[PDB]
């Protein structure tokens, strides 16, 4: 499902994202843009043979089990493909593990790198909440 980005801004919130840790919803929701463009089956190799999957892009080295990253560990005890369903209660159950990891919301680079530090409000300006 390709989410817009009120209605993930919206999903976000319901299943208790917005100010998680204190992280405003619009964190999260420039969070996703960047990791997935708010597509919950995209999924991306990396070069040390992990996969990130969904739509905050979360990694399997860590935080679920898809059967082929030697070494790894499923913290999020969840199947990697339950983090591409429509539903995104997965996805944010597990976010919310990472972003009590230690780093916040560094545990997402593309957070670090295109949302930390901006106008993240802007992402969820408009937005019936
Ligand atoms: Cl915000
Ligand atoms: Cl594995
Ligand atoms: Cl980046």
């Amino acid at each position: 499902k390709v989410f817009g980005r009120c209605e993930l801004a919206a999903a976000m919130k319901r299943h208790g994202l917005d100010n998680y840790r204190g992280y405003s919803l619009g964190n999260w929701v420039c969070a996703a843009k960047f990791e997935s463009n708010f597509n919950t089956q995209a999924t991306n190799r990396n070069t040390d043979g992990s996969t990130d999957y969904g739509i905050l892009q979360i990694n399997s080295r860590w935080w679920c089990n898809d059967g082929r990253t030697p070494g790894s560990r499923n913290l999020c005890n969840i199947p990697c493909s339950a983090l591409l369903s429509s539903d995104i209660t997965a996805s944010v159950n597990c976010a919310k593990k990472i972003v009590s990891d230690g780093n916040g919301m560094n545990a997402w680079v593309a957070w670090r790198n295109r949302c930390k530090g901006t106008d993240v409000q802007a992402w969820i300006r408009g937005c019936r909440l």
